[PDB]
């Protein structure tokens, strides 16, 4: 796709923290940018959408490559239009807000300049960060992760793809996301199934894989550090159901790990550590700080704090493992006590050291899940299953929770707040900001 102007593009600025292990920190201003999916896709020569509701426009865009001819992605009104709103190191994003049409949330992207985006090298460092869920119910999720996207969103790759990261293209997941509506340069019309559930949304013939470090997936009720691999660690379009993933038949593609080594205190058996009020270790009614260490063993390591006080990631005993350490042994323990093998299917921490050993784009955001009404985050899932069945319970939501059209309209002021990034070297970013 190509890009218009009928309406500005003005990146909410943002500032963040950059440390260094000789113990200071100086301020980086940044900004931030919406994905393209959210965007309004039109004709370069009119206002005639491409794509509106959940369908393309037959005649501008009767094959992938016609239509990125054909089509361009316009500028977005982040406050009044996608609710996302920024304050010097804070960045605030509603659930849902109503203008001309109705919007859901928002996927924003870290950029180093208008046209490009911040990358970052997170072996051997740790990134930390503020967050503020108090205002995220059942079935939300204001999530902060990594993937390996291209700085330049895929331009100097696909020359058709002329809009690229200053209007979010490039996106790509462990879930080797088929929802997108332009992939390497080209529309996703060809195979495009609209979906039953999301006026706003359907499935293409082509998705967009690469690795993933989703450090943050939550609510005001749990939370998970989940790292995903690849057998191709950066950017890669995908066929169909070989795609796997949240948005095929067969989740168990050919590239991703959709599961991961996921890590919920609650799923592993603590469930006094996260949740609203004093009865909790860490109370989700008040801000708090998350930092996550990736040392170079390719292990994983977490720690929090609020009201000064400091929590390492709770112990769990699963199997023969014992410890708060995301590693090999700890991963093996999940899939031989849960149950699967995606994760070491895929290489494992070994594949995923790949991913942490180059650069990674920044994404920040707040969805709902149209697929499993967020279950899998907070409640018992599959909903048949009971305490008893290992790994099953991983919140206290209800299993009736989450419902898309419900928490819309019950929750429409639901948002979810990241403020103070740090990152730097390990054991830097507690020092002073500069
Ligand atoms: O039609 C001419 C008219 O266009 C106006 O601009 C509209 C676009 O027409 C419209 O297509 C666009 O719709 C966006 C919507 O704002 C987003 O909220 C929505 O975001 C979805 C996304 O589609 C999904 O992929 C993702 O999973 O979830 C998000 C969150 O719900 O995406 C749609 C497009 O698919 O909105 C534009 C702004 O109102 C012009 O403003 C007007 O001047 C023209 O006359
Ligand atoms: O397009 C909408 C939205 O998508 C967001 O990306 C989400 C996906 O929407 C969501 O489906 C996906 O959820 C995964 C999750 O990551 C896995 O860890 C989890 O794995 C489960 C497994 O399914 C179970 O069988 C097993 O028992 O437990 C494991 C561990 O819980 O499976 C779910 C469903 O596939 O997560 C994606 C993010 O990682 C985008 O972030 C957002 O921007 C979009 O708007
Ligand atoms: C949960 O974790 C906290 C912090 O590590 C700990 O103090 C508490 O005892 C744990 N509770 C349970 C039930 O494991
Ligand atoms: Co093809
Ligand atoms: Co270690």
């Amino acid at each position: 796709q190509s890009a218009c102007t009928l309406q500005s593009e003005t990146h909410p600025p943002l500032t963040w923290q950059k440390c260094s292990s000789g113990g200071t920190c100086t301020q980086q201003t940044g900004s931030v940018v919406i994905d393209a999916n959210w965007r309004w896709t039109h004709a370069t020569n009119s206002s005639t959408n491409c794509y509106d509701g959940n369908t393309w426009s037959s005649t501008l865009c009767p094959d992938n490559e016609t239509c990125a001819k054909n089509c361009c992605l316009d500028g977005a009104a982040y406050a009044s239009t996608y609710g996302v709103t920024t304050s010097g190191n804070s960045l605030s994003i509603d659930f849902v807000t109503q203008s001309a049409q109705k919007n859901v949330g928002a996927r924003l992207y870290l950029m180093a300049s208008d046209t490009t985006y911040q990358e970052f090298t997170l072996l051997g460092n740790e990134f930390s960060f503020d967050v503020d869920v108090s205002q995220l119910p059942c079935g939300l999720n204001g999530a902060l992760y990594f993937v390996s996207m291209d700085a330049d969103g895929g331009v100097s790759k696909y020359p058709t793809n002329t809009a690229g990261a200053k209007y979010g293209t490039g996106y790509c997941d462990s879930q080797c996301p088929r929802d997108l509506k332009f992939i390497n340069g080209q529309a996703n019309v060809e195979g495009w199934e609209p979906s039953s559930n999301n006026a706003n949304t359907g499935i293409g013939g082509h998705g967009s894989c690469c690795s993933q470090m989703d450090i943050w997936e939550a609510n005001s009720i749990s939370e998970a550090l989940t790292p995903h691999p690849c057998t191709t660690v950066g950017q890669e379009i995908c066929e169909g159901d070989g795609c796997g993933g949240t948005y095929s038949d067969n989740r168990y593609g050919g590239t991703c790990d959709p599961d991961g080594c996921d890590w919920n205190p609650y799923r592993l058996g603590n469930t006094s550590f996260y949740g609203p009020g004093s009865s909790f270790t860490l109370d989700t009614t008040k801000k708090l700080t998350v930092v996550t260490q990736f040392e170079t063993s390719g292990a994983i390591n977490r720690y929090y704090v609020q009201n000064g006080v400091t929590f390492q990631q709770p112990n769990a005993e699963l199997g023969s493992y014992s410890g708060n350490e995301l590693n090999d042994d700890y991963c093996t323990a999940e899939e031989a006590e849960f149950g699967g093998s995606s994760f070491s299917d895929k290489g494992g921490l070994t594949q995923f050291k790949k991913a942490t050993s180059g650069g990674m784009v920044l994404v920040m955001s707040l969805w709902d899940d149209y697929y499993a009404n967020m279950l899998w985050l907070d409640s018992t899932y599959p909903t048949n299953e009971t305490s008893s069945t290992p790994g099953a319970v991983r919140g206290s939501c209800s299993t009736s929770s989450g419902v898309p059209a419900q928490v819309e309209s019950q929750s429409p002021n639901a948002k979810v707040t990241f403020s103070n990034i740090k990152f730097g070297p390990i054991g830097s970013t507690g020092n002073p900001s500069g």
